[PDB]
């Protein structure tokens, strides 16, 4: 019963444990729908995969309850329905990113043994600052 | 810190949203002073000094001092890409964005001073259509 709002490849810096940062081409899928346990709870789903690595799967599921905790931590000002639209804008900046840009937007995925932290940062002439930080889980 | 051999890079009042630990909340105009120089004990150690004051309240003092050694730890945490010498200049640009901030701007830059019982945290945040995100965060100490 899920509906896909977003399905495009996104350039992402993948950082695995004891490796080094490497720019991989990852597929992003954003879906809206209801929980498997409860049809009254709206769920926002984000799936990260790869065409090269068929076993590279990372997933985030955000309920309206989880979004409340996310609003407090990340300082989000929008509603639940407006949340995917804001992510897509940030993702597009990573897609159209060029070396000569300032500020320059980048997507980073850091994996640490069953825990993966995804973020989209801004690189300017001063520093690197995150625009969003989300916790992902390995698998589907 | 040698105050006589110090060079003032920035000295003007700056619009800052002041949060006085749930005692009062007021958008007041505070005076910022950024100075570069060397330590009084050692003239080989470069020091960066930032002083926050007020023209109305003469006992409102907050100060931050960052040495070149301390800057390395700050560089790693805040993800700073410039050197110690370029560091003050970038702060002034962020401060200027708060000065030229307008209600119709997007993104809009704001300066925030949060006091927490003998502890003061200064930051410059960005307000866009999505969220509030900090561009810089500095820990200040009450007094001179």
């Amino acid at each position: 019963t899920a509906t896909t709002l977003f399905w495009r490849p996104v350039p992402v810096h993948v950082k695995q444990q004891d490796r080094e940062d490497v720019l991989e081409e990852l597929t992003f899928r954003i879906l809206t729908g209801v929980a498997k346990q409860n049809h009254n709870l709206r769920i926002l789903r984000i799936h990260i995969s790869s065409d090269s690595d068929l076993f590279f799967l990372h997933t985030l599921e955000v309920s309206e309850e989880d979004f409340q905790s996310l609003k407090n931590d990340e300082g989000i000002l929008v509603d639940f329905a407006s949340f995917p639209g804001k992510i897509i804008s940030l993702l597009e900046k990573c897609i159209l990113a060029q070396p000569g840009d300032s500020p320059r937007f980048q997507a980073v995925l850091t994996i640490r043994g069953g825990e993966s932290v995804f973020k989209i940062v801004e690189i300017n002439d001063f520093k690197q600052l995150p625009h969003i930080t989300l916790a992902f889980r390995p698998g589907n």
